C-alpha cells in the first residue's frame, strides 16, 4: 500500500529517533540508544539511510582508541543492513564553550576550536559517503542588540564557510555544503534566519558553487512563511542540495512533529513540488518522537512520517493527472504564468499599443481567477472526496 | 532640542498623511489632501521631501491635459518650499486588474501593462529628479497552492526585473531600483517575503549593481524577525538604497504605526546601525495616522515620527561615546569578533595545537560574555536613567 | 454524496458571499449583491439560511418607506425560499462615528447611539425569527497604551451588555447573545480577546445566563491558540451559543478562508468534537471569496464551506466507530481520563499509601502513552488510507 | 536614584538565578546554586523575598532526614537576612511520572499522586508564611488533537482544584491560589491558556473565592495579545492574587528575559497600570539570565530587573501628573469613559431623541481622539525627552 522501501530515499537523524525527551521543563523519558540499533531498526522500517552529528555517533571528548571503536562498529552496523549515510554535520551547538557560537563567538580562540572540529568530522563523513555536509548555526545570533555586531559575524562567518571550501578542494573531496535556517531557537535571533537569508549570504562567498541551503519545514514555519514557496525559490536559484521534513503548528518553540503533522496541507503542496521539480536528493526527517512516547511510539512515529509523506505522494501525483484538474488550471491560466512577458523585447513592448493605450483595463479585471475551483479540487484529491 | 530640519533627510509618501483612514471593516474617517497642501504642511514640520506611488500624484485614469495639469501644480509646490522628491514607485496594487498580481499576474496581458505603467512612471520619477525607484509586489503571491507555480513566477518576476533595468540603461537615467518585501498581506503569502529572499533574487538578474532593497521595519517583524539584523545583512551586501521607517506590535497585519511606536528597543538598535554604518539615504517614514486622528493628529503623527528619530539618535551616540559602555564592549569581546578567525590561513589553522588538541574546551566555556550588564547600560543609556 | 441539505443546518452572513473585495490595499473587484439575490442562490446550494448585519439588509441612513420596502423584500426570498434567519447582529464597525468604539467609546453620545442602534436591529431580528444576536466589538480597543482605560472600558461593556438583557426581558423576547472574540484588526488590540476572556466577563454580567460565546475559528489562531481546546472550554461553560467557521493560515491578519483551507487538522477535529458533543445550533460561516473571484467563484467557494464539513462529519465519525481507534484510545487511557480522580473523597485520599509513600514513580514514568500510533491513525482517517 | 529596598516588595523563584542554563539544545553552562546563596545574594541586592517549587528546595527523593535539613538550612538563611517567602508551588512538570501532565494525566494514579505531592509542599509553603500557592500546569495539554479530551480534562481539573480547595478549609490555612497561564510550551498546547481562559474556569470552581492568576508578561505575549489589557480584566474581576514580570520579543519559545528587556512600552504601560490600580501584591520576577553569562551576570541580570521596574515607575507617575498630559487626557475624552453611559435608565435612554432620531452622526465621526498627541507625550515621558 503505502510501504516504504530504500529506493524512496527516506533518511533520518541519530539524534531523531534517540531524543532522549529532555526539554526546557523536563528531565528524560527514555534512555539513550546506541547508534547500531538505530540503524538496525530504521532499516527494518525501510529507511534508505541515518544522518549523524558528530558528538551523536563519538562521545564528546572520546580518545582515539574509543573513536575508532564507535566508528568501527556503526560501520559493521551500515554493512550488515545496506544503509547509507547520505548526511553528517557538527554539534556547533551543545557545550558550553558553544554559549555564544561557533563560527561567530566573540571569542577567537572558540571560532578556531568550531573550525577544527568542523574539519575533523568532514574527514569522518567523506570516509563514511556522505555527499553533503549540514551547518546548522542555532547558537549564531543574540539575545540583545549591543552583544553581536551583524556586519562583523557576516565577516567571521564568510571567513569560517570559505576556509572550509578551501579545506575540501585541498583535499579532492567530492563533498558539498548546505547550509540549515532558523529564525530563533536557542539563541533570541538567529543569523541567516531564513531560507532567503541563507542563499543571499551563499552568493557573497568565495566558491558560491559549493554551497546550498538544507531547509526545514518548520524552521520557515517558526517566522510564518509558507515553506513550499521558499523551497521553490531555492530550487529557482539551484541551491536546493537536502531537506528537512517535520511538522509544525504555526508560531511557537521549534516542535519537530512527525512529517504530516502540522501544516497538513502545506505538506501536500511541498510534496507536490519536490515530485514535479524532480528532486533527487535525500527524504529527510529531523523530527523528535513526543516524550509522551515509549520506544514502540518512537518507531511508529518514525514509520509515520514515511507513511505520510507516501500517501501524500499518492494524492499529488492524482491531483496532476487529472483532466479536470488539468482544465482548471488552464481555466486559472497556469499556462500563461509560464509563457515569457516580452520575448518580442523591449521596444517592440513600448510601441504595442495593446498593452497600454489600448488595452482595456475593465474587461481584464472582471475576469475571475478560477482559483477557489481549482483549490476545492485539491482538497479534494488530498482527502479522497474526488466523485 | 529635537527639532527637524531639512538636513536630516526625513522623507514621507504622500499616501502616509494622505490615508483616508479606510481599512477592512471601515468607511474614510479624513477627506483626501491635495499633494500641494501636503508639501506644504510637511516643509513647515522640517521635512526634506516626499515621495508618491503613480495614481497619488495623478488620479488614476487622468488624460493628458490633466496629467500635465497635477504635475505642473506639484513641481510648483516643490519649487515654493525646496522639498525634494528622493524615490517614486508604482501602484501595482489597487485597481482590480492586478487581483492577481502586475508583473506575476497568471495573464499575460496583465504583465504587460504592469512593465508599461511602471515605464511611464519611472520617466515622470526622473523628471521630478528621484534616485531610488522602488517595486512592492504587494499583489505577487497566492492564498492556495495551485494558484500560483512558483517558479514560473520567479522567472516572469526576473523578466520584468531585466526589461525595466534595460530600460533605464537605454534612456541613460541615473536612477536605481529598490524592491520593497513583505510576507503577507494582502495575499496570503507574497513572493520575496523577506530582505533576504530579495537579496538572493537580485543575485540571478542580469544587471545586478542597478537593484537592492528598501526594508519596512513593521514587514520584517511580521514575520518575527530581527529588523537590525536583516539590515546588518542589507548593508554587508552593499544593498541598503532607501528603507522604510515605521512602527509593529509583533506578528499581525500591517499596523504603519509612527516610527517609535511598537519595538521601541529594536528602533533604538535601527538607529545606532545606521548611524554607525554611515547609511547617507533618505530616512523616509511609511506609516498612517490612525484613522481615530483628524487633520491636527495626522501632523502631530507626522512630527512625532522625526522627533522620535532624533531622541534615539541622540541616545544611540551617547551609548557608542560612554567611556562605561567602551570598557563593557572589550569585557563581551565585540573588539575579537572584528579579527579575522584565521588570517594566518587554513595550513597554519590545521597546524595549531592550541585550537584543538591542546585548547581547554572548560576554561574557555567557563568564562562569562557580561551581556546582560552590556545590555543594561543599553537600556540605561536609551532611558536617559544613566546615574 | 457530500451533497448539503437545510437539515445540516448550515448558513452564512449576506456579507460573505456578498464581500464587493475591499482589501486595506484594494478596491472593490465585484458589484454588490442584492440580499434577495443572495438568499435565493445559497437556497439552491443546500444552506439551511443566512445572517445579517442591520446596514447588510437596510443600507445605512434609509429613511421608514426605504427600511419597510428592503424587509419586505428580503421577508418575501425567505418565504420563497423556505430559508431561515437563525442570528442576526449589528454593524458597529464601518461608520466613522464608530472609529473608537460602540459600546465603548470614549465619547458618551456615541456609546449611547450604539446601545439604540443595535436596540433597533434587535426588534428586526426578533421579527425575522432568530435565536442569537451577536456582537462583534471589532472597535472596542486601543492602538496605544494611553488611549483607552481598560477597567473603565469593561465597567461601559458591562453597563452596554446590561442594559441589552433589560431590554430582552421587558419585551418578553426569547433571543439571547453572543459575544464573538477577536485578539486585534481593526483596533490594534480588542478588548474580550479570546474565548476565554470572553467567557469570564460573561460572568460579571447581571443576568449570565443571557449571554455565550460566538467563536470565530481564524480568530482564535490570529493568538495562535488551539481552536478545538477554546471550543471545548465553551461547551464544558454551557455557552457555545453560535459559532463562525472558516480557515486562517496562522498568526497574520484575517483572512476569512473558506472553512476546510488553513488548519486542516484543526478542522478535523473541530468537527469531531462538535459532533461528539451534540452540538445543535448553526453550522455558521463567515468567510469571505478571495477577491481572485468572479461571481461564480462566489458560489464555488460557499458550496465547498458545506462540502469540507460534510468530509470531515464522515471521517470524524469513522474514526471514532473503528474497533482499532477504541483500541488505541484505551492503550492511550482516555478512558481512565473520564473517570474521576478522587470520588472516595479528600480524606480517603490523604490516607492512601498507593497515591504517595508506596507510588513507584518509576514504574509509572515508563509507561508510554501511545498518542502517536492514535494520532496516525487519525491522520490516516482523515486521508482516506485506511488500510 | 533607583535603589531597590525591602519595600518595594521584588521577589524572585529560586530557579530564575538558580538556571544552570541547560536549554533544549544545551546543556548546562553554570553549577547548581545552594537556595542558602541565593536567599543571601538577592538581599544584598535589595529584594524582600523568594518563592520555591518543592523540588528547587528539597531535591527530588529526598529522605525525611534530607529534607528536614534543608528547610532548617533555608529558614536560617531567611532568619539571617529578613527575606519573606510570600508565594511558593509545586513542580509537576519535570520528572518523567509528569510527561502527559499531573492534574489531567491521563493515568489515574499520577493524577492521586500529583495532588499529594502538591498537599504535602502546601503544607511547607504555610511553614514558611507564603500567602499565595500558584499553579502552572504546564505538562496539561497536548501535542495531537486525540491525546486529550479537553471537557474531561477540565472535569479533573476542577476535581483537583475543589479538592486543594477542601484541603486548605479543613485546615483552617489562609493560603489562596493563583492559576498561572501559559499557551503552550513544553505541551504543544496548553488547558487554560491566557488570563481570559483561567479567569473563566475559576467561576466554576466550588470556592471561587479562593483563586484567582498568576499572569506572565512573556505568556500572554507568546499569544500576541496585550498584557496590561489581560491584568485590567484580572484586576477587574477582583482575581489579580500574584504577578509574573519578564520580557519576551513576540510569538516564539518562552524567553523570560529580565524585566525592561523584550516589549519596553508594554512594561511602561503596565508599571503605570499596577500603580494606578493600587496593586499590593508581591513585584515577582521569573526570568532567566540568559546561558551566556557567569554568576556575575547572573546578579547583574537580576538586579536589572529591578532597576528597570523603578525608572519606570518614576515615568510613568510622572506621565500622570504632568498638567500638559492631564489636559491631552480631556482632549481625548479618557474623563467622558469613566461617566456611566445611561445611568438614567433603560427607558429614559430609549425616549431620548438626542441619542438616536436627532443624534449628529457626521459631526460626532468628524471630532478627531487626539489619541497621537496623547502617546507621543507618553513616550516623551518614558524616553525623558520632556522639552
Ligand atoms: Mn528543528
Ligand atoms: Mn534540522
Ligand atoms: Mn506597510
Ligand atoms: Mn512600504
Ligand atoms: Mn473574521
Ligand atoms: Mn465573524
Ligand atoms: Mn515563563
Ligand atoms: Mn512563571
Amino acid at each position: 500500500n503505502y510501504q516504504p522501501t530504500p529506493e524512496d530515499r527516506f533518511t533520518f537523524g541519530l539524534w531523531t529517533v534517540g531524543w532522549q525527551g529532555r526539554d526546557p521543563f523536563g528531565d528524560a523519558t527514555r534512555r539513550a540508544l546506541d547508534p547500531v540499533e538505530s540503524v538496525r531498526r530504521l532499516a527494518e522500517l525501510g529507511a534508505h539511510g541515518v544522518t549523524f552529528h558528530d558528538d551523536d555517533l563519538i562521545p564528546f571528548g572520546s580518545s582515539d582508541s574509543e573513536r575508532e571503536e564507535h566508528v568501527k562498529r556503526f560501520r559493521q552496523a551500515l554493512d550488515d543492513t545496506g544503509m547509507k549515510v547520505p548526511m553528517a554535520t557538527t554539534n556547533l551547538f551543545t557545550h558550553p564553550v558553544f554559549k555564544d557560537g561557533g563560527f561567530t563567538a566573540n571569542d577567537r580562540d572558540v571560532r578556531r576550536y568550531a573550525l577544527r572540529k568542523t574539519i575533523r568530522n568532514i574527514d569522518l563523513a567523506v570516509e563514511l559517503g556522505a555527499e553533503t555536509y549540514v551547518a546548522w548555526g542555532g547558537r549564531e545570533g543574540a539575545e540583545s542588540g549591543g552583544a553581536k555586531d551583524v556586519r562583523d559575524a557576516l565577516d567571521r562567518m564568510k571567513e569560517a564557510f570559505d576556509l572550509l571550501g578551501e579545506y575540501v578542494t585541498s583535499q579532492g573531496y567530492d563533498i558539498r555544503f548546505a547550509i540549515e535556517p532558523k529564525p530563533n531557537e536557542p539563541r533570541g535571533d538567529i543569523l541567516l534566519p531564513t531560507v532567503g537569508h541563507a542563499l543571499a549570504f551563499i552568493e557573497r562567498l568565495e566558491r558560491p558553487e559549493l554551497y546550498g541551503v538544507n531547509p526545514e519545514v518548520g524552521h520557515e514555519q517558526m517566522a510564518g512563511l509558507n515553506f513550499p514557496h521558499g523551497i521553490a525559490q531555492a530550487l529557482w536559484a539551484g541551491k536546493l542540495f537536502h531537506i528537512d521534513l517535520n511538522g509544525q503548528n504555526g508560531i511557537k518553540y521549534d516542535q519537530d512533529l512527525r512529517f504530516g503533522a502540522g501544516d497538513l496541507r502545506a505538506a501536500f503542496w511541498l510534496v507536490d513540488l519536490l515530485e514535479s521539480a524532480g528532486y533527487s536528493g535525500p527524504r529527510h526527517f529531523d523530527f523528535k518522537p513526543p516524550r509522551t512516547e515509549d520506544f514502540d511510539g518512537v518507531w511508529a512515529s518514525a514509520a509515520g512520517c514515511m507513511r505520510n509523506y507516501l500517501i501524500l505522494k499518492e494524492r499529488a501525483a492524482a491531483f496532476r493527472a487529472d483532466p479536470e484538474v488539468q482544465e482548471a488550471l488552464r481555466a486559472s491560466r497556469l499556462d500563461e504564468l509560464a509563457r515569457p512577458t516580452a520575448a518580442d523585447g523591449l521596444q517592440a513592448l513600448l510601441d504595442d499599443r495593446s498593452a497600454f493605450e489600448e488595452f482595456d483595463v475593465d474587461a481584464a479585471a472582471a475576469r475571475g481567477m478560477a482559483f477557489e475551483r481549482l483549490d476545492q479540487l485539491a482538497m479534494d484529491h488530498l482527502l479522497g472526496a474526488r466523485g
